[PDB]
């Protein structure tokens, strides 16, 4: 890492008081208290990492999290971060594998410093009363992590028994951290606590090559380097066998998921479950430690603001034990509590004599006075608190200082933000350059340098004062089919999926897809025939099997019929958009590249491509038409602020309309702030705002006084006027009603339009439709998100009452799902029986429109705290500061509504929470309890994820056909859309099978492929290709992924070059009668070429009234006559055939390496 304010504090490091601190903390007394501003406490901590590590304790994460980021500019990678748990130490949830591998892997470097393979010698450690006071096992230090090396000779199978034992899951295809797929000498791990995860491939028995790979599409990422890979555990405790006798004893005194024997029946057999945090005192029992113990000898403990430390400790102590009873009563297991009361949080009084017990001095630095304490020659700086004389102040205080000849620095957090300071300096008639990372500032020049710095300070003795950003402005810093799913076929239809089954004919072992119709017959698909099938989605009610007659052919002309007057409909809107005119737009205004530096982040990838494909067609003349994909919490707001202000920068005026309230108010604050700074009037009319300032000021627009506007549904009144407006942007148009989406839908040849939405698109529509509509979908995370924490199990009202609780404490808010509406009044009356101290209302759709909008506006406004709401109203409402979702009667949801009552929760930088309750009363159906299961898991709910995409389709065809989606699928309904869509385009400007039956072992090894959803997908992938380019690039994928290709795989693949040159000259079949002869079905031969046959093939002869050439096989030697050529040998015999019956001359062939 770097250290850009490293020699900043060290010139900080010039003042003599805490020269005294350094020097007085050298000889480690007992006690020394110290005080001093918050801004110091990167200082002090800096000072005292002078003589040996630290352990530094922060209140809150937050805190922490800034310490950490300030140290870490400071020291480096020297510097880190023992996280806190995110859930309780009783609480039935387990906290993120993530944070428990950063946890584990911190207590490994502080028991061994000079690891390189760890990182850095650690100097200080950041921590919040969390961890401090919650104690540990003193053997998880002890727990030997699988490290793996180039070279380093373990076993595969003995290293996969490891990574079980660490409470890493073994899945079919890693996609998160804690997972681990293995192939045939390959194996993928994630460990919790790395960038990505790491491709391992064996030679023996040992390492041969190790590559870092990506998530997306599973290909080995050749631009980053790895030497070794630590593999820590991603659960704090060993799975051994004490611990599975232990639980298996448990479970004789207890013999559904959200159980207590649930979970102790899958540790008898040894597989971890969440709430397994729960048990150590009963699974693993132990002399618990605490974190003091773990530093080494001698380093100190500097507590922050110990007062406030106390007060989080009392809540921390209250919660923890509110969680133990309440999901460790008599009534939740159907246990003694004080055995498990060894691994709750123990007293901030518990803890300090821990830590001097153990020869830790507990040293406190605070900012309440003490006459017993020594007081720091600091003071905190100047804060501008949105002021402009506050800000000229603190300039002409700087300036005053370089005078004297003094240093001064301004610190600058943020990015392309250095220079905007240099320029306001420098109006303020002060000299200042930007430093170069790491570097002190100058005396008489001040320096503005880029680092992490949340605060300023002032150290009259080190002449020196540092102020920040903050101080100024004021603002901080695959076919997955399981036995009976229902799938499609183009040539015959819906059937059953029975089993795949390998049966060895015309001496080639080959794989069958079967089926079932009507359970009469059987379809055999062969793996060339892959392309044409695809999973059933679409029809809720199940239709029937189809049969072998021919009604098939008719579901599918009624699906191309209907379909075509989509793609009409869409080419002509894209036609009458081109031939119209349009006035375009100029270029980038100079004040438009100064409001892309105030974006306070970084720009993804995909938001900057976007960026300019949104500027392209507006400085173009064409009247624009794009939509923005991509879901929630991305830069797509960020791309319409920017062209709103290049459209209002060219004359031209911005209209947004949204179908909510809530979004016009939401949206209204996202680009009035953005938009501060710049003589951009922006108002907003929506359903709550007076006619004094609606009539006059919003409505009143005829002068042309308002430039960008936000507003509803309202904004399309009969009597509204736009002076000369040139940009119209609607996010969410699906969700207007029919007599307004008629005048969205009009209202786009005459005026450039920018559309916004989150609900996907399957890639294959996107690529349909790249002519007709043109898309913009954005896909770079600018953040990572981290799920959320999911609990499936029955309603308990104390659990209820902690999980709300725990939000209100962190100043969160709920969402509390019950869709019944004729009960849900009787609902929230029982939420404020259990938590009486929430803000408690309901909202639901049977409600009037200005209730509902009024209840969620106060919800927004944090005026409420639990919104017991219905499906669909939970669904259309961003609420980034409701973190907790509970559902009563989870079993009544389908998979899909549970996955988008989750996804409105938990999509911040702060956790969030779900839990899906079924009730205790009735025992659960037949069709519920995997269901939820599978929701409790992190390939059954791929079935509920392509329903999300179902719905966008009807959005961008502007028509359901649900008649038509269901019946003959939506997979085949998204095929058939791109092929109207491509006929109809291609007429706007004027404009299969290959049988081959031959004695060729030809097939993907099970031994090669173990997964079937992943061996089916590459044989799709295969037999999807067009050219040798297409299908090199799929043996690259497959060395990559699986290993290098067996002879079977070989002979597979080169059979895949001849059904390409078979289609090159247009071949439908070669077969064999027998071991003797071979036939090539659809061939015309000219006499030249008969007489090339009968020349160069004797014995083979040709038959014109069905155009088939057979040839009789060669033998393999000149022996007695016992072996018949096969295998590749014969597949190029047979590629040399047809080209020289097509004049060619066996001169461009490859089938021999494969």
């Amino acid at each position: 890492v770097q250290t850009p304010i490293a020699g900043l504090v060290e010139l900080a490091l010039s003042d003599p008081s805490l020269q005294d601190v350094i020097r007085r903390a050298a000889d480690r007394p007992a006690d020394l208290a110290l005080v001093g501003p918050a801004s110091a406490r990167v200082l002090v901590a800096a000072a005292l990492a002078q003589n040996g590590p630290l352990l530094v304790v922060a209140a809150t994460g937050r805190e922490a999290d800034e310490l950490t980021a300030e140290l870490r500019g400071v020291f480096g990678d020297s510097v880190a971060l023992f996280p806190s748990w995110e859930t309780l130490p009783h609480e039935r949830l387990s906290p993120g594998v993530e944070t428990v591998g950063a946890r584990l892997m911190l207590l490994r470097r502080l028991a061994r410093p000079d690891d390189e393979t760890l990182g850095a010698p650690l100097r200080v450690v950041v921590t919040t009363t969390r961890s401090l006071l919650q104690p540990m096992a003193p053997d998880l230090v002890d727990i030997e992590p699988v490290t793996l090396s180039v070279g380093a000779e373990m076993e595969f199978e003995d290293v996969v028994a490891r990574l079980v034992d660490l409470s890493y899951t073994r899945v079919d295809m890693v996609g998160k951290r804690g997972e681990f797929a293995v192939r045939g000498g390959i194996l993928d791990v994630f460990p919790p606590t790395a960038e990505h995860p790491v491709r391992v491939e064996f030679w023996g028995d040992e390492i041969s090559e190790m590559r870092a790979f990506a998530i997306a599409d599973q290909r080995s990422i050749p631009e980053v380097p790895v030497q070794t890979v630590v593999a820590v555990p991603c659960r704090e405790l060993l799975m051994t066998d004490d611990v599975r006798e232990r639980a298996a004893a448990l479970a004789a005194e207890h013999p559904v998921p959200g159980t207590v024997p649930d979970m102790l029946a899958k540790l008898a057999e040894g597989i971890p479950v969440d709430g397994m945090e729960a048990l150590l005192p009963l699974l693993h029992p132990i002399e618990p430690t605490t974190l003091t113990r773990h530093l080494p000898e001698g380093a100190p403990v500097l507590v922050c603001d110990p007062e406030k430390v106390r007060t989080r400790a009392a809540d921390l102590i209250k919660t923890g034990r509110e969680f133990l009873e309440a999901s460790w009563s008599t009534a939740a297991v159907g246990i003694d509590l004080e055995a498990l009361g060894a691994s709750g949080f123990v007293t901030f009084e518990e803890a300090r004599e821990a830590a001097r017990e153990g020869g830790h001095p507990w040293w406190t630095l605070s900012q309440l006075s003490d006459e017993s304490a020594v007081e720091l020659d600091i003071r905190s700086a100047p804060s501008a608190r949105g002021s402009q004389h506050n800000l000229e102040e603190i300039f002409a205080m700087l300036r005053a200082h370089v005078a004297t000849g003094g240093y001064a620095a301004v610190v600058t957090p943020g990015i392309g933000t250095a220079h905007r300071v240099v320029e306001q300096l420098g109006e303020a008639d002060t000299a200042a350059t930007i430093l170069e990372p790491g570097t002190a500032p100058k005396a008489g020049v001040v320096g503005v340098l880029k680092g992490p710095l949340c605060s300023g300070v002032v150290l009259p003795g080190a002449n020196l004062v540092i102020i920040t950003e903050t101080d100024l402005t004021g603002n901080r810093v695959p076919l997955a089919l399981t036995a009976g799913d229902l799938v499609v076929h183009d040539q015959h239809g819906i059937g059953k999926f029975v089993e795949m089954t390998e049966r060895v004919v015309g001496g080639a072992r080959r794989e069958y897809l079967v089926l079932e119709y009507a359970g009469t017959d059987k379809l055999y698909v062969p793996m060339d025939s892959l392309d044409q099938l695809s999973r059933y989605v679409g029809g809720e009610a199940p239709s029937l099997s189809r049969l072998g007659g021919s009604d098939w052919a008719n579901t599918k002309t009624k699906a191309r019929r209907a379909v075509r007057e989509i793609a009409s409909e869409l080419v002509a809107l894209y036609a009458k958009r081109q031939s119209a005119p349009g006035h375009a737009f100029g270029p980038d205004t100079p004040w438009q590249a100064e409001m892309e530096d105030a974006f306070g982040f970084t720009e993804t990838i995909d938001q900057l491509t976007a960026i300019q494909e949104v500027k392209s067609d507006m400085e173009k003349p064409v009247p624009m038409d794009r939509v923005i994909c991509g879901d929630v919490g991305y830069g797509k707001t960020e791309i319409a602020v920017r062209a709103a202000f290049k459209a209002v920068q060219d004359g031209k005026q911005v209209a947004v309309l949204v179908p909510t309230t809530l979004l016009a108010d939401q949206h209204l604050q996202t680009f009035t702030n953005r938009m501060a700074g710049f003589p951009v009037t922006v108002k907003g009319l929506s359903r709550f705002t007076d006619p004094a300032e609606s009539r006059a000021v919003i409505e009143g627009l005829k002068d042309g006084s308002v430039d960008v506007v936000i507003g509803t549904h309202r904004l399309l009144q009969t009597g509204v006027t736009w002076k000369d407006l040139g940009l119209i942007i609607v996010d969410e148009e699906q969700r207007f009603g029919v007599e307004h989406k008629e005048h969205i839908k009009s209202m786009r040849t005459h005026v450039d339009v920018l559309t916004m939405s989150a609900t996907p698109i399957p890639r294959t529509l996107e690529m349909s439709l790249a002519g007709i509509r043109e898309m913009s979908t954005i896909l770079t995370p600018p953040e990572e998100r981290y799920p959320v924490l999911t609990y499936v199990g029955p309603h308990d009202d104390k659990q209820v009452a902690a999980a709300l609780r725990r939000e209100l404490l962190r100043d969160g808010q709920a969402f509390y799902i019950h869709n019944r509406v004729r009960t849900i009044d009787e609902a929230a009356a029982r939420v404020r029986q259990l938590v009486p101290e929430a803000r408690v209302v309901v909202a639901h759709g049977q409600m009037n429109e200005e209730t509902l909008e009024k209840t969620v506006e106060g919800f927004w406004n944090r005026e409420y705290d639990i919104l017991v709401c219905t499906t669909i109203v939970e669904t259309g409402l961003d609420i980034s500061n409701a973190n907790t979702l509970i559902v009563e009667r989870a079993d009544t949801f389908g998979l899909s509504q549970l996955h988008q009552l989750r996804g409105r929760v938990g999509r911040s930088r702060e956790r969030g929470y779900a839990y899906f309750l079924y009730p205790p009363n009735k025992p659960l159906t037949e069709t519920a309890y995997d269901r939820l299961a599978t929701i409790a898991q992190n390939a059954g709910m791929a079935v509920a994820m392509k329903d999300l995409e179902i719905r966008g389709a009807g959005n961008v065809l502007g028509a359901e056909q649900s008649g038509h989606v269901a019946g003959v699928g939506f997979d085949l309904y998204v095929r058939l859309v791109g092929e109207a869509v491509e006929a109809y385009r291609a007429a706007a400007d004027g404009k299969k099978d290959v049988r081959i039956d031959l004695p060729v072992d030809a097939h993907l090894p099970p031994e090669y492929i173990g997964s079937d959803r992943l061996r089916l997908e590459a044989y799709r992938r295969l037999a999807a290709a067009a050219d040798d380019d297409a299908v090199a690039s799929v043996v690259d994928e497959l060395i990559d992924r699986y290993g290098p290709l067996p002879e079977p795989a070989q002979r597979l693949v080169a059979v895949a070059r001849l059904r390409l040159l078979c289609r090159e000259f247009g071949i439908t079949e070669i077969g064999a009668v027998s071991a003797s002869t071979v036939r090539l079905s659809p061939m015309v031969l000219p006499d030249s070429a008969q007489l090339r046959l009968k020349r160069m093939y004797p014995g083979g002869h040709y038959r014109a009234t069905t155009s088939t050439v057979q040839v009789p096989l060669p033998r393999a030697g000149e022996g007695v006559g016992a072996p018949r050529i096969r295998d590749l040998e014969l597949v190029q015999w047979v590629a040399g055939l047809v080209l020289v019956l097509n004049g060619k001359g066996q001169g461009d062939v490859d089938m021999s390496k494969f």
